[PDB]
């Protein structure tokens, strides 16, 4: 019969539509898991980038300190020399200096310079070590931000895939309801026809 084969086609169409809704549902769950996973990776990468920013800030502060140490030492030595000179035989000390006094004085001054240079060289070396660590930390930062940025991208993709799959699910759900109602109404019609057709036989 031409009827009973349109009912059969509808049984099949409703079955297909439901199977596809289910398959889209399973896809949704997998996208969901990938988005949740992607969000954990954003978080851990954000924390690593935060720790890298802290390292960098700490390293820059050590450099500022090293610089301050150099400025302070230079000033201490400059003050030492200036105080010695002001209270010395060229200024405040008015009495005669023998040849030996003069020689002691320049040798003291030469000694002070040599000592000052040795201390400053050490401070300059230390400063250099701080500038290096800052460079190291600045790069470890750049890597960490990059890594955080890449995690955000992965998340954004996973969010887009999931949103699209839910878009498909929603439309498939409408199709299912439509085919269901239509399959219902076809059987109803067929039944109705059978009752009428029997009522007169």
């Amino acid at each position: 019969d031409p009827q009973t084969d349109t009912i059969a086609a509808l049984i099949a169409d409703v079955a297909k539509a439901n199977q596809r809704l289910q398959d889209l549902s399973d896809e949704v769950q997998a996208e969901q898991e990938s988005v949740n996973k992607a969000m954990v990776d954003v978080e851990t990468a954000r924390d690593n980038a935060a720790a890298a920013e802290d390292d960098l800030e700490v390293s820059q502060r050590a450099v500022k300190d090293a610089n301050a140490a150099i400025a302070a030492a230079q000033h201490r030595f400059d003050t030492f020399a200036a105080a010695t000179y002001m209270n010395g035989p060229s200024v405040s000390y008015l009495s005669a200096s023998s040849p030996d006094e003069i020689i002691a004085t320049v040798t003291a001054a030469k000694t002070l310079s040599a000592s000052s240079q040795a201390v400053m060289a050490n401070l300059q070396r230390a400063r250099t070590e701080r500038v290096n660590t800052e460079s190291a930390a600045r790069l470890a930062k750049q890597k960490a931000d990059k890594a955080a940025a890449d995690a955000k991208a992965s998340q954004d993709a996973a969010v887009a895939a999931l949103t699209e799959t839910r878009r498909k699910f929603d439309e498939q759900r409408e199709e299912v309801q439509r085919l269901a109602a239509e399959r219902d109404a076809a059987q109803a019609r067929l039944q109705a026809a059978r009752l009428v057709a029997w009522s007169s036989e």
